[PDB]
């Protein structure tokens, strides 16, 4: 297990992300589902160059699946996935200019709302989790782990669990009081309001 600071710009927002009273919290799904989507273009893309990208899997979707005794929301994607590199590294020098950005924007007057706009999304998860978890499988790297519970710190480990194929599976360890996000008929109201032209198919898993 190797544990990592984040960059102090990321840190910053993931406490303003804790600390600002915000009650609009479901975002956070919207956020989540747009990076899936992404990373399922990606690879969608990718494989019209190399067909061979997609032996790892050709099925391109999206599962939400919620687990009330766990207390976890999971989003599974069988996008193009990340790289050692990506998680610790790539992602999060880019994430810094958008950081910045986002956090002189809500200065300005702006939203939390709009965090996707400076492609910083994924902090929102946060809005609604104490732990994030996230699995990932690049078709050019091993499965990894990375796990935050913010606190200014981050680790990467490789995982031993089971094997994704490709793709990234963001698991949400809820916050006590935010276990409506495990409700069938509230999680089926966000993807409706939020997320009802995504061009992959959104299955919603039942208890
Ligand atoms: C390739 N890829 C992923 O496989 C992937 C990443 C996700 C995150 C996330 O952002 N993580 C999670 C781990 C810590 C770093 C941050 N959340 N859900 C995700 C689902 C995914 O399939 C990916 C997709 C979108 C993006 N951004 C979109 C916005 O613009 C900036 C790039 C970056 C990478």
């Amino acid at each position: 297990v190797e544990t990592f600071a984040f960059q102090a710009e990321i840190a910053q927002l993931m406490s303003l992300i804790i600390n600002t009273f915000y009650s609009n919290k479901e975002i956070f799904l919207r956020e989540l589902i747009s990076n899936s989507s992404d990373a399922l273009d990606k690879i969608r893309y990718e494989s019209l160059t190399d067909p061979s990208k997609l032996d790892s899997g050709k099925e391109l979707h999206i599962n939400l699946i919620p687990n009330k005794q766990d207390r976890t929301l999971t989003i599974v994607d069988t996008g193009i996935g990340m790289t050692k590199a990506d998680l610790i590294n790539n992602l999060g020098t880019i994430a810094k200019s958008g950081t910045k950005a986002f956090m002189e924007a809500l200065q300005a007057g702006a939203d939390i709302s709009m965090i996707g706009q400076f492609g910083v999304g994924f902090y929102s998860a946060y809005l609604v989790a104490e732990k994030v978890t996230v699995i990932t499988k690049h078709n050019d790297d091993e499965q990894y782990a990375w796990e935050s519970s913010a606190g200014g710190s981050f680790t990467v480990r490789t995982d031993t669990g089971e094997p994704m194929g490709r793709g990234t599976k963001v698991i949400l360890h809820l916050k006590e009081d935010q276990t409506e996000y495990l409700e069938e008929r509230r999680i089926k109201e966000i993807v409706k309001k939020h997320s009802q032209f995504i061009g992959y198919p959104i299955t919603l898993f039942v208890e």
